[PDB]
Parts: C-alpha cells; structure tokens; sequence
C-alpha cells in the first residue's frame, strides 16, 4: 500500500529538517516560527501502482514520481515551507516540465501553486535539475501531492478583449485570439513540442520532416471568432508543394487522429513561419514530405512514439550459477526510487551489473541479445518497461566455451542502431508426491508461481491448453515441468521462497 515512512519527526517553532531514509534526495524543511505548536511531519510514497482516483493525464503526460503523502494531511504553516521530492521524468532541457498537483481528500486533484536562518542548503535550480528533485514550496499539506511530466505549457487568461499567447520554448510559435473570439476570461494554454531529427529519421527515414506539435489547450472549444495560428515551417522545408498541416481535434484522454487539412486551410508565409486560422482548440502539426498521400501514416508512426513519456532508467542484472554450464539472468529496467523491493529480493542471486541512469520511453518495448562467451538458449528477448513498475526479463543463457572465463556482454536495445545500453557481465560459479499435494492447493496461484519461477507468458498459455478448465489440472503440469526444466536444482526452498512471494504462506505449512 505504502512505502515504509521515509521521514518522521517532530518540529515546532524552532523549525527542523529531515532527509528520507531510503532515497536519499527526498527531503523535508520546516524553517523557523512556520509552527507553533509541536507537529509531527511525515512523508511517504504510495508504492501500489495505482489509488482509486488517479490524476487525469493525458496524451504525453506521466507521473515523474510515486504519489507522495505528506503529513498530517490538513496542516497548515504561518509560512511556505520546502517539499523535496527525487523524480525519474527526463525533461530534455525545456522541453517539458513537472507540474506538482495536489488532492486534499484523495478524491478530486487540482493544479498546485504557492506564491513566495537555518543551517540548510538548498541546490541551485542547475542542482535540481542535474539530481533530478522537484522542489514543492507550500504553505500546508494536502492528503496527497502528484508530480506530472508534460510537454512545457505557456499559458494566459484571455478574455472577449482578446489577447495573445507565445511559446517559450519555440518561440515563433503563437497564437493571437481577436476581441470577440471568447465571451468570458478563459485560462487558454498553448504547448510546442519540437522534433528531434534523429529520433524522427530512425522512424521514417528522410521521407519526411515535421514542425513542432502544437497543442491549444483546452482542447476541442469553439470559438466565435478564428484564432490565428503561427507555426514554423519544418525542418528545410518552406513554401512548397510537398508541405502539409495536420490536426487533431480529439479531446480528454481519447488518442489523437491526425487528419490532413491542408485543402480547407489558407496558408500564410512570413519569416519562414506559416500562418492560418482554426474555429477551434486542437493540435497542429506541419509536415514535409515526399509522396503527400502518406502525409497521416507518416505522422501516425512518428507520433505514436514521440507521444510516450521518456523517464530515467536503470537496468540491473542478477544472475545464478545453474550448474557448470547453464546460468539463469534475471534482468530489471526500472525508475530507481527504492520503492520497490525488487533489489533486495533477489535471493539465491548475485547482482553483477548495474547501468547509470538511462531514457527509456514509457510502454515501448526492450530487445535483449547476449555476446561474448554466454549464449541465450532459444525469437527475440523482449519485455516493455513501464514507470514505477517492476519490469523483469529472465534469460537462460550457457558459456560459450568452457576454456573461458563465464562472462558476456549485454546489449539493450529500442528495436531488433545504437542501443540503449550495454552491460559487460561475468558470472558466478557452481560448486515428486509432495508436489501433488501442493499442486493441489495452488489454485488461481498457479500462474503467479509460474512467473515466479521463470516461464514464459506463451509457456503459460500453452500448460492451458494442454489442461483445459482446470486449476489442478494445470497446477500438476506446472510444477511437472518444472521438475524436468530444472532437474536437480528444483528443491523446496526455491518453491518456499517464490510461495512466500505470491502470498500463499498457508502452502509453506
């Protein structure tokens, strides 16, 4: 449910300061007289992958860290007082930013803001950012703070009397609303998103270049007088006859789709920016491409990876001395945020190698292949990683030459190029009836074991099949072939430690 609490301690006028017991960058300060009256101030991760009401995010947006409860909720400061939080969003210089929101009774969230002599010290924004902490300033504690990763929004209130909205980031990028165009003072936004050629070109090659996406926020509104749109031209390209605007009307959570609307739109060229206008919020996309009847599937493809959320990542490898010959991996990407007990419940394994911190993007998928002197024994080595989750691939691999050191070498990879990371592993060494009964108490813990124990997804599918509609059935096969997969290797204390872990302690008994 939680965390272990990762900072408890009283503080009253005098004020006080406390670092988290397990990441050490997570940091509490009370300063002086912000209190009078003793309070105990605690903070905690909430470490299941979800509560009940989760803030509403959509396209491209993340969580950059875990939910963060800060007590007691409720409680109020005669000051600002300082929240330090380690994140895992990578934020590519300007290009996104975090956005801290807040829930007082864990139901609904909300935007948060805080306008604004101790023996502290406090990191520079340059600090911050290199470490990657979020510095929350507030002036009491909600029941919950959640910090998000966007791509970076400027925004403004505009009212009828109209008004203009610039990018920060691209700022050529702009948005002008005339006097009419709203009947009320609306909060408008206004996102950029730029293009990064490499990523683009290992997507669709030179077959087409783009501009940033431009997203008017809240998206899908009308408005009563056009809005007027500038946008810069893609990369080389220009007034030209391969040049296309795309937009996306979509709105809430729902996927963007991307239509051509280039022969209903009048284009305007000034100081390599084009110029139109639209009735409604939407994303914008400028395209420039060869064959221009591909100008959608084009954008599909790029956008449906330039969308995901791009977090910083660790992989780390465990490995087990099987036998002489045979070693099992277990390998791990994942935000290190010391939440989860994954590292430390790695028993029976050595770890023998560690990665610095890498960006990896949300929900893709990871290619693993092995050189050197281990072989993978085998299709392609695949598992995704997803933010804040345990994301684990086993691999069964064998030295290559016994008249060698037992090492190998790593590679991680976006697809089957650069690749992610590369890990240079050496390894450790080496030095039936009961299994019905407990075949007939697994139950729907079957599957769990069997993850546990490291099979396959299609391994699983396939001891279904071959034992339709029934959990014993399929329970006996289970353990059958572990039996055999394993041999020797396969005693109680293995199945004692994996029953332990799917929570089926009555078996242990």
């Amino acid at each position: 449910e939680f965390s272990g609490f990762l900072v408890s301690f009283m503080v009253d006028a005098r004020g006080g300061a406390m670092r988290g017991c397990r990441h050490n960058g997570l940091r509490i300060i009370i300063p002086p007289r912000k209190c009078t009256a003793p309070t105990r101030v605690t903070c905690r991760l909430v470490k299941r992958h979800r509560l009940a009401t989760m803030p509403p995010m959509v396209e491209g947006e993340g969580l950059a860290s875990r939910l963060i409860e800060v007590g007691p909720s409720g409680a109020q400061f005669l000051g600002p007082v300082i929240v330090e939080i380690p994140h895992f969003a990578a934020l590519r210089g300007k290009e996104r930013e975090l956005v801290v929101l807040r829930s007082e009774n864990g139901d609904s969230w909300k935007e948060h803001f805080c306008d604004y002599g101790m023996d502290e010290v406090l990191d520079s924004p340059e600090d911050l950012e290199k470490k990657r902490i979020c510095r929350i300033i507030t002036r009491d504690f909600p029941q919950y703070f959640a910090v998000v990763s966007r791509i970076k929004q400027d925004s403004n209130l505009i009212g009828p009397e109209g008004g203009v909205l610039s990018s920060t980031v691209v700022p050529q990028v702009q948005a002008v609303f005339p006097e009419g165009a709203l009947t009320k003072r609306i909060r408008v936004g206004l996102q950029a998103q730029p293009m990064h050629s490499e990523l683009v070109k290992k997507i669709l090659g030179n077959k087409a270049t783009f501009s940033p996406i431009v997203t008017l926020e809240p998206r899908r509104r009308k408005f009563h007088k056009p809005i007027t749109m500038t946008i810069p031209v893609p990369k080389a390209s220009g007034d030209a006859p391969t040049l296309r605007l795309l937009c996306s009307i979509t709105g809430g959570t729902t996927p963007a789709q991307w239509e051509d609307i280039t022969g209903t739109t009048p284009l305007t060229f000034v100081n390599e920016c084009v110029s139109f206008t639209t009735n409604v919020s939407a994303r914008f996309w400028l395209i420039d491409c060869r064959q221009i009847q591909e100008s959608v599937t084009f954008a599909s493809q790029v956008y449906r990876e330039i969308i995901c959320v791009p977090y910083m990542a660790k992989f780390v490898v465990f490995a087990k001395s099987h036998d002489p010959i045979e070693a099992r991996l277990r390998c791990f990407c994942m935000t290190d945020d010391k939440v989860d007990k994954t590292l430390e419940q790695q028993e029976n394994f050595a770890e023998v190698a560690r990665s610095r911190d890498v960006e990896v993007l949300e929900g893709k998928p990871i290619y693993v292949d092995c050189f050197g002197n281990l072989v993978p024994l085998t299709q392609h080595h695949i598992f995704s990683f997803f933010a804040f989750k345990e994301n684990r691939l086993p691999l069964f691999v064998k030295v290559r030459d016994t008249t060698q050191e037992p090492c190998g070498r790593l590679s991680f990879m976006k697809e089957p190029h650069q690749a992610i990371c590369n890990l240079n592993i050496t390894l450790p060494i080496y030095t039936e009836e009961r299994l019905a009964y407990i075949a007939d108490h697994l139950g729907f813990s079957w599957t769990e074991l069997a993850r546990e124990l490291d099979f396959t997804e299609e391994q699983i599918h396939q001891i279904r099949i071959e034992n339709p509609n029934s959990l014993q059935d399929q329970s006996h096969a289970l353990l059958k072939y572990w039996l055999e997969r394993d041999g020797k290797h396969a005693t109680d204390t293995n199945l004692v430690e994996c029953l332990t872990k799917i929570n089926r302690m009555d078996i242990v008994h």
